[PDB]
């Protein structure tokens, strides 16, 4: 009946108007000097998850009228759902035990939300996984509304929450958990507009694990020093930072030491390389780099940062702060270098392949765990702070660290399949 | 010696790092509480011109070892070139004849950016077009680096150039001359990463022409009344605005008009569709949606302060600004697909596409025409700014009008090689 060609057309000139609509609405809300406040933000992509809702609703009812590595994505979604209906859980409950001072759209939101996070998770639980059997201008509008749907709930829980919030016990346990909560709802959606950018696109093992062990306990002790020393007053909380930061920086000298040593071996042996032009490469080619730039940008303001106070020969230099800048930009570098290599691809050479594997899966683990249980100290730095402003070097943590979180749950899946050849 | 695959991969993260330590900069120039200022932004841009004229260099004397709808692109390359190059010729004029009291980076970057454009133009001139003959790590590098140094560059002027321009005689004569000059010099650096992207990437007609001797005709009438009630005094500057509007408004209905009769003759004639599965198709269709997002983005936000205004039941509304934005972005959106379909497929058919073709081939000629010899009335609109700000809403025309140049130019070229079908 339709073309298919100047469908993806269609709905990708309109997804992309969509987008442009709601940065043009943030671009009004900004300026605080004008007639456009949150609640009209909040209404306008309230409207979007009713759309995507109706659209998820009749596409269920055509569809039961016909009768017939994905455990980790469904794991990962499932577990960033859960906490993302918690978070929802939380702000209704704040909105039904509060004085009823703010307007309806803050209360309209969360539990529409909460239907939204609840459908979509179904859909993309069982109408998606290797069950598609026809692609025509319905789906297409729908994955595409579904994609920009949650790119614009990602910039609003970026920008117009923690702008708002990072700027009587009910209210303390409120603001923590809303505190502890936060990240994942934004890797929630980054994790969704992830695999629906996927689907519109396609359609002698001992010193390696025990260094990995090693790192493991190490980081669980860092964590646990941190939270004592954040819980109670603030005594001997900046030797708490100081030790997550040469934590983090020996950490990333022994991952570029192993990934780099992963690249050596692949080197040695020759091999018939690269003839297969193969588009799943770039399909995850894409993801990691797209991952990878969050914590890019955040060193790069580091290092901009240090360097400019350098350049005063100032005090509170201290070159640590370089290094594990410098050092994270590197690690993340070759270890994208060695994941993308060793996917699309004697025994000494497996035995020291795999124990690299293991180590680097237990070290992605680590560092993934680190800042997801609420550490994250990079928030109070004062250099960065005074250098870009506490609104912009906040707005670029939001931006970085949700990505950082996926960047290690996808890194970790993809060594483990690694590690599996 | 070394695998491709790696090659483009590590190229992509040296690019990436690169356009992300410049857009650290930015953000710390813009937040201007802080050590960093305008000449060390310079003298970066400066520094990444400078790698790419030796890299150039050694290329151009590796080659000499050697021995042995292309013109529409090379023309539109000299001509914004030659435009760049007349723009830093007053430049260095200006500082050639000036009471000396900026600092030297604002001496050095305009020569290094003409020696700069020179080199690049010889390049993209001699070395690229149909002679490339191997594809290394050395080529890979010297593409990524000329599409992210352009990339900076672009930035550069959009934003750190015309909010210190837009907030005796030789003054104004400088003042005038940057202000005509100024959007040729940012659609060259996007004319230049756009070209850079597509080599990266890759490795009876009466009715119709008299239609569009009428379009420029009036496009020509109208440029010539704004432009002389612009020079002097502000009387009757307000009916030349109106003009332009009632202009614009109707234009863009006769090429809805248009382009939706053409695709109507394309519904009613079947074909076997979209087979082939053709990569061009998707590299001109990102060009045309890349093109098309500037305007999409000042349409919406001029959609945005018109409602936000009407939910006032303000006086001032006077329905033209709707009409002309919504009418511009459902154009866009019409003229894109006509072009897609057209260049990816009795005689009174042709004679019908034919005279659409011209009609259409004419109009954005004229569309191409009133802006570029400056008329671009939107940076003194009262609704949009007061909305957004000044700065917002200037920043998103500097975006918006270079890009809808490109667009205009790319949508000419197009619908000639569709003509001649
Ligand atoms: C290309 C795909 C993969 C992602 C698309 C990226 C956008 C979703 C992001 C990147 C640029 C972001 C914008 C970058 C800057 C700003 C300006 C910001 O307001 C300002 O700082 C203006 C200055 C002021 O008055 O404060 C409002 C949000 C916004 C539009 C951001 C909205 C979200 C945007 C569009
Ligand atoms: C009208 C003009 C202003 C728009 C054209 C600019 C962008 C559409 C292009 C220019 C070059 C492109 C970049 C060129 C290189 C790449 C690397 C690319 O990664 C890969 O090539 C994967 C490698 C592999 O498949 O193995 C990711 C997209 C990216 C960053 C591109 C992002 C989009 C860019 C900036
Ligand atoms: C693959 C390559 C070619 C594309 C790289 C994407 C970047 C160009 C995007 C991705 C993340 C974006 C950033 C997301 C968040 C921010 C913070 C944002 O800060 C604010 O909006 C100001 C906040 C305030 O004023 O209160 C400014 C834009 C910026 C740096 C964005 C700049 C554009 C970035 C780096
Ligand atoms: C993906 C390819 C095709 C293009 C990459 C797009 C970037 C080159 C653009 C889009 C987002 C832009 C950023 C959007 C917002 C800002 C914030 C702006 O500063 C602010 O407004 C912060 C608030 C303030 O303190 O004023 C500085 C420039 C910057 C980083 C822009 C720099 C240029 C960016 C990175
Ligand atoms: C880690 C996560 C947060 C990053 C993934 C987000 C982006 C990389 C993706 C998600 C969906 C993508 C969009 C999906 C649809 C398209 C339409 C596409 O145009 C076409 O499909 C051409 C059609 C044709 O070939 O005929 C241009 C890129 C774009 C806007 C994509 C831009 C990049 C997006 C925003
Ligand atoms: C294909 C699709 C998926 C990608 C669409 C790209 C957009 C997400 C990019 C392209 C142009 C970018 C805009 C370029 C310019 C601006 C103006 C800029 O304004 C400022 O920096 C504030 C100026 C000041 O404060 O003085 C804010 C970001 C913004 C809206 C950028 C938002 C991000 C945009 C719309
Ligand atoms: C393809 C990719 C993105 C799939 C995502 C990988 C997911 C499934 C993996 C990677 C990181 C893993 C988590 C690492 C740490 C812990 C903490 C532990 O106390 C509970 C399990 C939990 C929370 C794991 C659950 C599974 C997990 C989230
Ligand atoms: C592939 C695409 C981008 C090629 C670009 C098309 C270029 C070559 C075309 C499209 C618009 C054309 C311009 C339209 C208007 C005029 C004004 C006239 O007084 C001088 C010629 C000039 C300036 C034309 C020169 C050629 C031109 C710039």
């Amino acid at each position: 009946k339709y073309p298919q060609k100047n469908a993806e057309l269609l709905s990708a000139q309109y997804g992309t108007n969509l987008l442009l609509l709601g940065v043009s609405v943030m671009l009004a809300l900004a300026a605080q000097s004008g007639p456009v406040k949150e609640e009209h933000l909040l209404s306008f992509i309230t409207v979007l998850m009713l759309v995507q809702l109706v659209w998820m609703l009749c596409y269920m009812i055509r569809r039961e009228r016909e009768r017939s590595g994905a455990s980790w994505i469904r794991g990962g979604l499932t577990m960033l759902a859960l906490l993302s209906l918690i978070m929802d859980a939380f702000r209704i409950g704040y909105f039904v035990g509060y004085h009823s001072c703010i307007s309806a759209a803050l209360g309209v939101y969360p539990i529409v939300h909460a239907l939204h996070t609840i459908s979509q998770v179904h859909f993309l639980w069982f109408h998606i996984k290797d069950v598609i059997k026809k692609y025509e201008t319905f789906e297409r509008f729908g994955v595409i509304h579904a994609v920009f749907t949650n790119l614009l709930l990602w910039c609003n829980g970026v920008m117009s929450e923690t702008e708002h919030f990072m700027h009587t016990s009910v209210c303390s346990m409120f603001s923590t958990s809303l505190y502890y909560l936060y990240p994942f709802n934004i890797e929630y959606h980054i994790f969704v507009s992830a695999m629906l950018f996927v689907m519109w696109k396609n359609i002698g093992l001992l010193l390696g694990p025990l260094g990995g062990l090693v790192a493991l306990a190490s980081s669980v002790s860092v964590l646990v020093v941190y939270l004592i020393h954040l819980e109670k007053t603030e005594e001997m909380h900046e030797a708490a930072v100081s030790m997550f930061y040469y934590y983090g920086v020996a950490m990333m000298a022994c991952m570029c030491v192993g990934s780099g040593t992963g690249l050596l071996v692949y080197r040695m042996e020759n091999r018939p390389m690269d003839t297969g032009s193969n588009p799943a490469r770039t399909l995850d080619t894409e993801l990691l780099l797209a991952s990878s730039l969050g914590s890019w940008l955040m060193s790069w303001c580091s290092v901009v940062a240090s360097v400019a106070e350098a350049g005063q020969k100032s005090p509170s230099f201290s070159w640590t702060s370089l290094t594990y800048s410098l050092l994270l930009v590197l690690e993340k570098c070759i270890q994208n270098l060695f994941i993308v290599e060793s996917l699309y691809r004697p025994g000494r050479k497996r035995q020291i392949l795999k124990n690299i594997c293991m180590f680097l899966f237990m070290c992605n683990i680590s560092l993934w765990i680190l800042p997801a249980f609420g550490c994250r100290p990079q928030y109070d730095n004062p250099l960065e702070n005074e250098t870009f402003g506490t609104s912009v070097w906040t707005t670029v943590l939001n931006v970085a660290i949700p990505l950082n979180l996926f960047y290690r749950m996808h890194s970790v899946a993809s060594l483990f399949e690694v590690f599996r050849k």
